[PDB]
């Protein structure tokens, strides 16, 4: 199955969940320590991948992975419109080679997709999201 | 309401058609003078719109687009991987405010989405897809 993937490079735990775009139940509560790794196969609807520094989700980034009409793409997000705990680190988004990368450098704030200037790359399926924080 | 727009800004005369990703009917077979407009309702499966200086649309610009719900995004591909006949000049395609425009410069071939380096961007619906040939 396709994967969506977080990895944590941060000194600091993360939380990671994720959030179906159906509406449906998410998956695990999820714990990462340092050097730990989030995965999941791909939700059928699309889903956006919370990872906060709290249990309690607060002020979350998202990683967001969909699909459109068009059969042949899948189309992906690196979000700070809720939130980013690692603003002052880098993060990299990826679908692998052939499509665009998010590859945000520590502070680079514009470098995200944002609720007045949203950024949602598109890629031929099938992919894995990967991302890595505090790259 | 939505709208997929050509604006033929070229001294040329160009040639406009879009054929659905559902399979239906082609759409009219648009000839512009220089300084028309092309336009269409958003068909509700996508489209490929080819742009082309010949009206067998030989080695055609694409301009690609679609749309989801959850998330209510709509996506849009400013593609030279058929051709680019208006490679010398400057070509827009812009979703309206508010997300990742394409504003590909005269001869900036890597602009375009492109077979080794796909670029394709979503922004929250509606939007109206514009092109702008010779901007």
């Amino acid at each position: 199955a396709q994967q969506a993937i977080v990895h944590n490079n941060c000194q600091d735990t993360v939380y990671v969940q994720s959030f179906p775009y159906d509406g449906s139940a998410t998956g695990p509560l999820t714990t990462l320590q340092a050097g730990q790794t989030f995965s999941e196969d791909f939700r059928k609807s699309g889903s956006t991948v919370k990872v906060s520094k709290t249990k309690t989700l607060t002020s979350p980034m998202f990683i967001g992975y969909s699909f459109s009409s068009n059969p042949d793409y899948g189309y992906y997000e690196l979000s700070s419109e809720w939130g980013n705990p690692f603003a002052d680190k880098r993060v990299t988004l990826s679908p692998g080679a052939g499509c665009q990368d998010f590859n945000c450098a520590p502070n680079d704030a514009g470098c995200y997709s944002r609720p007045d200037m949203k950024k949602v790359y598109g890629c031929p399926l099938p992919i894995n999201v990967e991302a890595t924080l505090c790259a």
